[PDB]
């Protein structure tokens, strides 16, 4: 959006305002570069906010060269600023100069193109025609804003307009010391984490996504503030998340206010809202990258940055090389470590991205490798299921990153998108949500994942905005709901972690179960040879008969669980890593292990057979993950290792997953197969070798249905389980065996502590206010003409006598607060809107007429008493407005 001419005039009006701010000694309160400094937002101390453009939109019509455009600058003579045109005095008729500040006029010279295609400049009733305007790229009259010492802020221009220096606002409240040192929010088997997205694509009200997470889950949740990298190809400008900084800031404040942990996700490919660094020093001394230190310093609940699907979109005009991104991570991990945060990376692969996978990450970047090793506690590596192939290759490597000591936690970011295009799997073209439970439960339980991220797509599998709903007193409000699969698969699965059914193994427990690791020591050949796992590594182990090797591996369901996920690492960094029983150098792999039959033989000696059948069954201690990844009813015969009976025989429907806990005289089964459309599945369970009549009991979970029939005949107990969705089934069954293992003491789950209380300003977006009788609600601002808003939109409150907005705000304590209302009133002052706090009128804000420009906002202040806890904010028209009133947000702050 936004034309050349609008950009040009925006800068003219900015110049006037800067010169007025100079003379009135206004300070710059804040400034922020956007789209890599293509533009900046400026806030002054009087509440005026506006944009300046270092880059100008091309003049329509598709010229490719740099062409002329009028440069309206300003120069001082005899103590006063006068306007320039292309570095000569701007004159009209008189040859008389025109003063920037005249107090008569409030209108700056306006640049335009007339009907004959000539540039024009107008001031008052006076007009001058300049050169023909030809289509092409233009240059700005404005260069950059930057900070000098830490006293001052300098605006620089491209045309001999002198530097304009303004004071930087020395703030009046005392500094809140940040959380530093220890991890802010420890993650472990005892304290798993779910990264739940507050997503730009849901156009979220952060408060409403937060409140969709039930109370028992919230303390284990880390809210992932997700900025989309959707952008215009030609200019680089972000659309969906036009203002990343502003989105992240607003949603992080809401998180902080809610006392919930949060991260920001500024990057999907190479693409990022925030500039990459090369030197640690930049975090404090470079005004282009303030965001990194700011979020850590100001929000004790902030944990850090999430760089997702780091496999694509490098070396674009508007992104960095992958090498640059790693050098960024090298410094950011240091910053992260200081503040006790996490840097999260996720990876999904293809054949072209071998040289940027988690092996290459450390094997090609020795400096990063060193930092990673030193600060591993602060670094989290996640397998992502977004691509079409290589699932086992990428699983093994992401696991290897953790087990080898380069990453301190291992996670999964599951995604519907990894369902094979066209044909799907098992004859199912469309992705069935039930499929998604299988890798998550398997990799958590058997490979020690402490982080679950998503699942994706957030806006299809997790949350959706509905139409507005009534909320009382004539107001409506935006509404979000959970997708049924989120409740019936993801929330319920996490509860099964919390309730100790699904015990997560520690790194050391995983290493001892896994036994074997491949070390990627190959420096000859192509990128796959040097960074990917051996082609045929999974063949004849857990690769399905209908699926192929490496980049022909299109299915993430394992054929058997006899063999652990096979980790692949670069190097083993610490003594724990070096305790692996079997170390295979990949350079020897083609020699010995590439012959499938030879490998299966040696693996079959290391890993004994503990069941038979076509189901996936894998065992850790007294716990089994058993699932059906194939079409049709599939079966397993599993001798008991802890239960005193003999064996269980299982017959499971397609996509039925189960976690089975063995006890001496008891079995539990967590079972799920959730279909949103309500189909019923049949499973069968047979226990052999009972020495008395068993009993059972069952409870459906979430929105699930179940019915269980039992049968005792000969010495065989059969349970037939009809269900949709999740259930817990208990079987009380004992036999004679004395040669059984002993169940461990109950595992530890520790509800993670809350963050430190946030002492800062709270923010509330108008586009999230409850409303009635407003002109327009802009929930997606990028397509509309107003710039320089916060979060993803704003509203046009409009001029109706019946117009009103409401919101629920909070206060830590009773006392006096400033409410800053960020508004626009572009055609006349508005004095017909009253503010209510807790259903009592507290005053009439002075919505003073603002400049016409598309970039200009201002702020009206009000002091009120709030009480501790929940308060009601309202703005209500009492009569027709003299003009339209736009609202962006309110900011509430202790006075
Ligand atoms: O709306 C936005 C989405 O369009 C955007 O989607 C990305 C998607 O574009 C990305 O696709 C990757 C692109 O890279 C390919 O690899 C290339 C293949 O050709 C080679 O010659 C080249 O060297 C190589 O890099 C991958 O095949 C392909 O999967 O996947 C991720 C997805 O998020 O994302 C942002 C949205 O806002
Ligand atoms: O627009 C970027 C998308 O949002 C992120 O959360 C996803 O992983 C990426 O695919
Ligand atoms: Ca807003």
């Amino acid at each position: 959006p936004g034309t050349a001419v609008e950009n040009i005039n925006t800068n003219v009006k900015a110049l006037r305002k800067l010169i007025e701010a100079k003379q009135q000694d206004l300070a710059v309160k804040t400034y922020n570069p956007v789209n890599n400094g293509a533009s900046y937002t400026i806030e002054l101390s009087d509440g005026t906010s506006f944009s300046m453009y270092a880059q100008i939109a091309a003049l329509e019509g598709g010229g490719e060269d740099v062409v002329y455009s009028p440069k309206v600058g300003a120069k001082v003579e005899h103590d006063e600023y006068y306007w320039t045109l292309d570095d000569v005095w701007l004159t009209f008729e008189n040859d008389e100069k025109v003063k920037v500040l005249d107090e008569n006029n409030t209108v700056a010279p306006i640049v335009d193109i007339n009907t004959d295609g000539y540039w024009t400049v107008k001031y008052g009733t006076k007009s001058r025609t300049l050169d023909k305007a030809v289509s092409g790229k233009l240059t700005s009259q404005f260069k950059q804003v930057s900070t000098i010492g830490d006293e001052s802020v300098s605006f620089t221009f491209t045309d001999r307009t002198p530097v304009i220096e303004l004071n930087l606002f020395k703030g009046d409240n005392p500094e809140i010391p940040p959380v530093t040192g220890a991890l802010r929010r420890p993650i472990s088997p005892e304290q798993p984490a779910w990264f739940v997205h507050i997503d730009s694509w849901n156009y979220a009200d952060p408060q409403k996504i937060i409140d969709l997470i039930p109370a028992d889950i919230r303390p284990f949740t880390i809210f992932n503030i997700s900025l989309s990298v959707s952008h215009d190809e030609a200019t680089g400008i972000y659309n969906v998340s036009e203002y990343g900084y502003e989105i992240a800031k607003s949603w992080l404040r809401t998180c902080a206010e809610n006392n919930v942990w949060a991260m920001v996700q500024p990057s999907s490919g190479g693409f990022s809202h925030f500039k990459d660094v090369s030197l640690y020093s930049q975090f404090e001394s470079d005004d282009k990258v303030r965001v990194y230190d700011e979020f850590f310093r100001e929000y004790p609940n902030f944990l850090g940055f999430n760089y997702c699907e780091q496999f694509w979109g490098y070396d674009d005009q508007f992104s960095v090389s992958w090498l640059q991104r790693v050098a960024h991570w090298n410094q950011l991990l240091k910053l992260t470590h200081k503040y006790g945060g996490y840097l999260v990376v996720s990876f999904c692969g293809n054949t072209w991205s071998a040289n940027i996978n988690p092996i290459a990450l450390v094997k090609r970047n020795s400096d990063f490798a060193q930092t990673a090793k030193l600060y591993s506690e602060n670094f989290i590596m996640c397998e992502k299921y977004t691509t079409q192939s290589g699932f086992f290759n990428v699983e093994g490597i992401c696991l290897g990153t953790w087990l080898s000591g380069f990453a301190g936690q291992y996670g999964i970011r599951f995604d519907q998108c990894g369902w094979t295009e066209e044909k799907g799997q098992n004859g199912d073209k469309d992705f069935p949500p039930a499929a998604g439970a299988l890798p998550i439960i398997e990799h958590v339980m058997l490979t020690g994942q402490t982080v679950i991220d998503g699942p994706e797509l957030i806006w299809q599998q997790c949350f959706k905005e509905t139409n507005a709903v009534s909320v009382g007193d004539g107001y409506q409000s935006r509404n979000w709901e959970c997708f049924p699969q989120f409740v019936n698969i993801n929330i319920d699965m996490f509860r099964k972690i919390i309730d100790k059914t699904i015990r997560i193994p520690s790194r050391k427990e995983v290493i001892d179960r896994t036994k074997v690791v491949i070390l990627q020591d190959v420096y000859s050949g192509d990128d796959n040879a040097k960074y990917s796992s051996p082609k045929n590594l999974h063949e004849g182990l857990y690769l399905r008969d209908d699926d192929g090797n490496l980049w022909d591996n299109h299915c993430y369901f394992k054929k058997t669980g006899r063999y652990p996920t096979i980790p692949v690492a670069f190097e083993l960094c610490d003594d724990v890593a070096n305790s692996f029983q079997y170390k295979i150098n990949q350079s020897t792999f083609e020699g010995s292990w590439s012959d499938v039959n030879t490998k299966v033989g040696k693996f079959n000696r290391w890993f004994p057979q503990e069941y038979t059948g076509e189901l996936y069954a894998g065992r850790i201690e007294n716990g089994w993950v058993v699932y059906n990844g194939l079409a049709g009813i599939r079966n397993a015969a599993i001798p008991f290792k802890y239960n005193t009976c003999d064996k269980m025989e299982l017959a499971y429907s397609k996509y039925t997953v189960s976690v089975i806990k063995e006890y001496a005289n008891k079995l539990t089964f967590y079972m799920n197969n959730y279909d949103p459309s309500g189909s019923s599945k049949t499973e069968v369970i047979k226990i052999y070798g009972c020495t008395s009549k068993p009993t059972h009991s069952v409870s459906s979970r979430a929105n699930g249905t179940a019915q269980v029939s039992e049968n005792w005949k000969e010495d065989v107990y059969t349970l037939t389980v009809t269900h949709n969705g999740p259930l817990d089934l208990t079987v009380n069954c004992s036999g004679k065996a004395t040669d059984r293992l002993t169940v461990s003491t109950a595992a530890s789950i520790q509800v993670p502590a809350s963050p430190q209380i946030y002492q800062g300003a709270y923010q509330y977006e108008a586009e999230c206010f409850d409303f009635k009788n407003v002109t327009k609600r802009v929930t997606k601002g990028d397509s509309e003409p107003i710039r320089n808003y916060t979060a993803q939109g704003y509203i046009n409150f409009g001029a109706s006598s019946a117009a009103a907005v409401r919101d629920a705000v909070t206060a830590l304590e009773d006392g006096v607060y400033t409410i800053r209302i960020r508004y626009r009133a572009p055609s006349a002052t508005v004095n017909t809107v009253d503010m209510y706090i807790n259903n009592t009128k507290v005053g009439t804000p002075e919505f003073a007429q603002t400049d016409n420009d598309n970039t200009v906002w201002n702020t009206a202040l009000m002091s009120v008493s709030l009480r501790k806890g929940a308060n009601t904010f309202e703005l209500k028209a009492n009569s027709s407005g003299a003009g339209d009133l736009y609202l962006d947000n309110i900011v509430i702050e202790r006075k």
